[PDB]
RNA sequence: ACAUUUAACUAAAACCCCUACGCAUUUAUAUAGAGGAGACAAGUAAGUGUACUGGAAAGUGCACUUGGACG
């Protein structure tokens, strides 16, 4: 790019949610045959 | 181009040429029209030179400059 504005690095907190939900769903108990 | 005759017992008389200039030269005066400047009035950073496209508005190509940015 000819002109790039100043770069700001911002943490993303929308990924930890899905990671932790998958972690919980991988060991959670579900209904009989459901 | 044109031109020294008369006179002279004191001494004087006579003396008279032809051509420049225009359909040239020099500027200026006015007018057919055309075009200017001034006044009034109302993301691609920025430039220089050059070139092409476009009716314009502008865009793009090549080189150059910082009179920009880069914590
Ligand atoms: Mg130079």
């Amino acid at each position: 790019l000819r002109n790039v504005p100043p770069i700001v690095f911002v943490q993303d907190k929308g990924n930890a949610a899905l990671a932790e939900l998958d972690q919980l769903l991988a060991v959670a108990d579900f209904g009989p045959r459901d």
